[PDB]
């Protein structure tokens, strides 16, 4: 039984998305299956089209990466009518009829980020920079941050001084929510719980305009290349390391089994507004200056050869 597989991304500007496509369409092929990608480039109608000619095509799986979680009910209903079934990968789909969920656990990568800077500023200005306000990842990364914040904040060590969200993710939307925010707090911030990598190096860049890079705790998400290498320099203090082989290898086991008319074994569900989705939650690893070696270098996400190569000369 060959499975068609419909893989419908949001973007491809965030380091991780090329190795969660990449890893996830090989994984399927060595299943046998056929697999077609498709990007929307962060446009939640280009998403709905796309998927609407994955299920004219006669795709038996769709594989989503949602751009706005909350937009794409109608489009699973028509999935669902043509006995079409539907994963929703890394970011949860909400008040959608979807079969299955899986990502790493969310809520913990916030505790991560959150644990790590209370640990070296437990007292001062926290400012909160969370990720896209149509992913619901985001609300979770928040929820993770607040359980390990709000004691602190409740007795007076830490305030909040500010919360924006970070539309698409986007390291320039980043760079200038800093920017405003150290104007209206007159450099006055400690620590900024920035929610990704990605955004973490646009608000280091607004920081270093100011001479607080190096000074201002500032937390992260992927374990992109850069943001290793601004660990290593002293510019941002941690990251999650989320191993992208294990969750799309696994991602496409579910997608065929799922093609094949199976039920894939879940740990737990989580309730979307419509049902209880079964899902799956991986484990993520926190990253520091200390154990950079012993996690990304060791299992290979960034080998010293590609850390050390040379991009420009
Ligand atoms: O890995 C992160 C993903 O889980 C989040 O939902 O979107 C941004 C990424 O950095």
């Amino acid at each position: 039984k060959e499975v068609k597989i419909g893989m419908a991304i949001d973007d491809l500007r965030l380091e991780r998305w090329q190795k969660d496509r990449d890893i996830f369409v090989k994984k399927a092929e060595s299943l046998g299956a056929k697999v077609f990608v498709q990007s929307a480039n962060g446009n939640e109608e280009t998403q709905m089209s796309q998927i609407e000619n994955m299920i004219n095509r006669g795709v038996d799986v769709l594989v989503i990466i949602p751009y706005n979680g909350q937009v794409l009910s109608n489009v699973v209903k028509e999935a669902k009518q043509e006995g079409i079934k539907v994963l929703a990968y890394d970011r949860m789909i909400n008040d959608a009829d979807i079969d299955f969920y899986i990502s790493f656990d969310n809520e913990k990568v916030g505790e991560l980020q959150a644990k790590a800077l209370v640990d070296i500023v437990p007292q001062g200005n926290y400012f909160l920079m969370g990720g896209s306000p149509v992913d619901n990842n985001a609300k979770l990364f928040r929820a993770g941050q607040m359980k390990v914040l709000k004691p602190y904040v409740d007795s007076g060590k830490i305030k909040v001084v500010g919360d924006q969200w970070v539309d698409g993710w986007l390291p320039e939307n980043a760079l200038k929510i800093m920017e405003n925010a150290l104007t209206a707090n007159n450099n006055k911030i400690d620590a900024v719980v920035a929610s990704n990598d990605a955004t973490a190096g646009g608000a280091i860049q607004a920081l270093s305009a100011q001479g607080l890079s190096g000074k201002v705790a500032i937390s992260g998400q992927d374990a992109d290349l850069a943001g290793i290498k601004r660990i290593a320099a002293g510019t941002q203090t941690m990251t999650v390391y989320k191993p992208i082989t294990l969750l799309a290898n696994t991602a496409a086991e579910i997608a065929v089994e799922l093609g094949n008319g199976q039920e894939p074994k879940a740990d737990t569900t989580l309730n979307n507004g419509l049902k209880d989705v079964p899902s799956r939650l991986l484990t993520p690893i926190d990253v520091n200056k200390n154990n950079i070696k012993d996690t990304v270098i060791k299992d290979g996400f960034h080998k010293e050869s590609e850390l050390h190569h040379h991009h420009h000369h």
